[PDB]
């Protein structure tokens, strides 16, 4: 006895400061999870917020890409145009022919 | 147009680094959410785990904790029973009585 107090006694110490330590991790842990779970919401908002953003940036620019590819086309017209008539007036020219 | 074609193609660069940033962040964010998730799947398993391990170390304190109990409850008995038998002998003494 006296002796064996002592030592069921460091012992119910130790068995009770794991037990502390064993509610520290599952503590830890279930903030863990929880700041977490936060995070994720606000990612996933600021993810649809991002999307929105970008599928505006690249129809603006799939709009002047083409804008760009229209104007080169009717540039190329114009010289096709003028290739044409003055393919037609050499066969004006010729057709007569009286 | 040249001093023209210099502006509309710096402006063409200009609104195709914007799509890239704006590629970049939602590349980003979805890096984010998807370790995140990983991390939470991981927290979860890493806190039924350690529940167990608490709920184990309770448990254990808790049956420690009723054996110091019962050991003191049958020193006490003991000392009633010292008693008791003292004022039976008093009680048999007392009885004669003849």
């Amino acid at each position: 006895s006296m002796k064996f107090n002592i030592i069921r006694n460091e012992l119910h110490n130790i068995m009770n400061t794991q037990l502390k330590r064993a509610e520290s991790e599952v503590a830890a842990l279930n903030r863990r999870i929880q700041l977490l779970e936060e995070d994720l919401e606000r990612s996933e908002e600021r993810l649809g917020s991002a999307t929105a953003k970008l599928s505006e940036a690249s129809q603006a620019a799939d709009e002047s890409e083409r804008a760009r590819k229209i104007l080169e086309n009717r540039a190329l017209a114009d010289e096709e145009r003028m290739d044409a008539l003055e393919n037609q007036l050499k066969e004006a020219r010729f057709l007569a022919e009286e």
